[PDB]
């Protein structure tokens, strides 16, 4: 939709990924 948001949306994937890494730490 907007290239201005897309520039930040690329790095926003690390924000969601970090949640999975921290969650796995609670299980293991």
């Amino acid at each position: 939709n907007e290239q201005e948001l897309l520039e930040l949306d690329k790095w926003a994937s690390l924000w969601n990924w970090f949640n999975i890494t921290n969650w796995l730490w609670y299980i293991k």
